[PDB]
């Protein structure tokens, strides 16, 4: 069970999404730590919404779209198609995020951190967030030290 929509999510929605990612990603080799940072990006992103356009306008695929705002939207969407995945889609982005990975695409080492080294750590959740937000997000306003407020959030609310 997971909300999917092009709407700005609740508390209580976010939290069915985020306790599903966080499932997800545990089963491929990712600590709480690293997924509650990415987390508390992604609430910030989309509010842990897989089926949201920057600024709700649906079909702009030159803007962000999905958990983490993929900038242009056909950085992900382009890659689903050709995939033969459904673009609008909880696994579909969190396959593309396992994608990157594995072949080191999205992320850019500014902290001395590579995204293999992140998702295997065990630092606190607002660092992994703050980490995140520089290496992987990277949007025109770098600062938004809520997201590790959120992380953590996530860390202490989340299994
Ligand atoms: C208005 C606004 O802030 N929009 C946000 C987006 O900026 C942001 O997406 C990220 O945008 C940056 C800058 O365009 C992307 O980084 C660039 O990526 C290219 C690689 O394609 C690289 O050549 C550039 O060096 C690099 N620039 C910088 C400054 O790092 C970045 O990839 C985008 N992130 C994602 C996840 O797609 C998103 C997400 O934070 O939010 C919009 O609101």
């Amino acid at each position: 069970m997971v909300y999917v929509s092009n709407k700005y999510l609740t508390m209580s929605e976010m939290k069915v999404n985020a306790q599903y990612i966080l499932n997800y990603l545990s089963s491929n080799g990712w600590t709480k730590q690293a997924i509650c940072g990415m987390l508390g990006n992604m609430q910030s992103e989309s509010t842990i919404n897989p089926g949201l356009w920057q600024n709700l306008d649906e079909g702009n695929t030159s803007l962000g779209f999905g958990l983490v705002q993929w900038t242009p939207a056909s950085n992900y969407i382009n890659w689903a198609n050709s995939q033969g995945l459904p673009y609008k889609n909880m696994d579909s982005e969190l396959k593309r995020i396992i994608w990157e990975v594995n072949n080191n695409a999205q992320w850019i080492n500014l902290r001395d951190m590579t995204f293999k080294e992140y998702i295997k750590s065990t630092k606190t959740p607002r660092e992994l967030a703050m980490i995140f937000l520089a290496s992987y997000e990277r949007p025109a306003n770098p600062n938004q030290p809520e997201r590790g407020d959120q992380a953590e959030y996530w860390y202490k609310n989340l299994s």
